[PDB]
């Protein structure tokens, strides 16, 4: 009814950190919310047109889409698609970075240039290779896949020839697209998943060779009237959707996708090609309920927890939607309260810790601030963890080090000097970066809240101790 969101297009999920990613198209941000939708942080909040790297309040988007999470080195890659470009959200450093292409809307259909240099068009959905380090991009404009590699920066074109036409060859130019909108690498990473548009099919993508094969959807020759588009379900070419703009690929190896124009989710099996719709009625609109008569409206992303819990960008409505998967029968489609979202204009957040700190009563003084992690967690050595300290009235008490990344073995000290009798409040926020074995980014976010009021002359020194306790899978 009253949603901070205007045409989400896309999702992504990181499960450890409880972080949900949203593109707000239609608001040119991207939003961070926990999985229960309280907000963290957004990004290109001015919420204008525009083309700008920088910190999270000078860049800006337009029209982002497609959107994968980097697990490795906490980045988020964000297809913005007006801009032509591919765009580089790093949370370590709080800065956006475009990656390639460069504002225009290039006409290139070979590509192999670096970085800015690469012109794009319209990329639409991208999706995170970890292991060889590649973006892949669902290419709308172009009727291509593309590829960018992490370690050179060469975004090049992996498989279409730059005709809009369902056609499954079996090389890089032997096959074609169609408004390429999806796409999702199955667990194996030998095969991706494109949901074609235009050609109102799913496709599986051969990762080594570059070519495709059809999975279900689009085939004229057994449709009752012979079109390439429709509304049902079964195996292969008996079936029919229209403009499906989503796909994912879950850990058990079934294919969730939203069929857009039908205001339906569905799931595909990839081996037996049957496809079976999981929520929606048919009609667009919002009720949500059991799932078989709820309502959604061109959904159009999907990510999904590894639990079960699947989310959907139900765009034309605006909200974020949620099913749990292993209900069955009993499944039903639920909407996301957004906490804390809050539109764009031209302190405290959801992801953090509060410690409260016994009063510090002295006039000046060192504290020393030790965090430390529990065991067979260490700390991330190319992500320093940072602290900044801000005191209730400025000027209340003086601390040298405002701004500090903490030692190796997550310790600081903070000088500090009270100017008054009266009572303050200084705050010393820190991002701690660490990992397990896996080096998978882990990171908590504490903020000690120190009371200051002095009651004796006498210099003091005391200690701040914390243990990170990580977050529970």
């Amino acid at each position: 009814a009253t949603s901070p969101l205007k045409f989400p297009g896309k999702l992504a999920i990181d499960t450890l950190n409880n972080r949900l990613f949203i593109s707000d198209s239609n608001h040119n941000r991207i939003i961070v919310t926990d999985l229960e939708g309280n907000f963290i942080v957004q990004i290109g909040s001015s919420g204008e047109e525009g083309f700008q790297d920088g910190s999270f309040e000078d860049a800006a988007f337009n029209r982002p889409q497609g959107l994968a999470y980097n697990a490795k080195k906490n980045l988020l890659y964000v297809a913005d698609t007006e801009n032509h470009a591919l765009r580089e959200i790093d949370f370590v450093n709080e800065r956006v970075q475009t990656l390639a292409g460069n504002g225009t809307k290039g006409s290139d259909y070979q590509g192999g240039r670096k970085g800015t240099k690469q012109l794009l068009n319209s990329p639409w959905d991208v999706c995170f290779e970890p292991v060889n380090e590649k973006v892949y991009i669902a290419m709308a404009g172009q009727h291509q896949i593309w590829e960018y590699s992490v370690l050179d920066g060469i975004t090049r074109v992996f498989s279409g020839n730059g005709y809009e036409r369902n056609l499954n060859g079996s090389t890089p130019q032997t096959t074609s697209f169609a408004q390429p909108s999806g796409i999702s690498l199955g667990p194996d990473l030998k095969e991706a998943y494109i949901a074609d548009s235009e050609s109102s099919s799913i496709r599986a993508l051969d990762l080594q060779t570059g070519g495709s094969r059809l999975l279900a959807g689009g085939d004229p020759y057994f449709s009752e009237n012979l079109f390439k588009f429709g509304d049902n379900d079964g195996v292969g070419a008996e079936v029919l959707l229209q403009h499906p703009l989503g796909v994912l690929c879950a850990n058990d190896g079934q294919i969730y996708l939203t069929d857009s124009y039908n205001h339906k989710i569905k799931k595909l099996d990839p081996v037996t090609k049957r496809v079976v719709t999981l929520a929606g009625t048919g009609k667009a609109g919002f009720k949500d309920g059991k799932v078989k008569g709820a309502q959604l409206s061109k959904p159009a992303g999907l990510a999904i927890t590894e639990n079960g819990r699947l989310f959907v960008a139900d765009t034309n409505n605006s909200l974020i939607r949620y099913i749990d998967l292993n209900k069955g029968e009993d499944s039903e489609i639920l909407t996301l309260e957004l906490k804390g979202v809050q539109p764009p204009t031209p302190r405290a957040s959801a992801d953090t810790k509060i410690v409260k700190v016994d009063s510090v009563t002295s006039r000046e003084g060192d504290l020393n601030l030790k965090i430390s992690l529990p065991d067979g967690y260490h700390f991330s050595k190319e992500a320093r963890s940072k602290f900044v300290v801000d005191v209730e009235p400025e000027n209340a008490v003086a601390i040298d080090p405002t701004e500090g990344t903490l030692s190796p073995e997550g310790s600081t000290m903070l000088h500090f000097i009270q100017s008054s009798t009266s009572a303050s409040v200084g705050k010393i926020s820190c991002k701690v970066y660490y990992c397990k074995e896996d080096e998978v980014c882990l990171y908590q976010s504490v903020q000690f809240e120190v009371p200051f009021k002095v009651e004796s002359e006498l210099s003091a020194s005391p200690t701040i101790t914390f243990t990170v306790t990580p977050r529970a899978p």
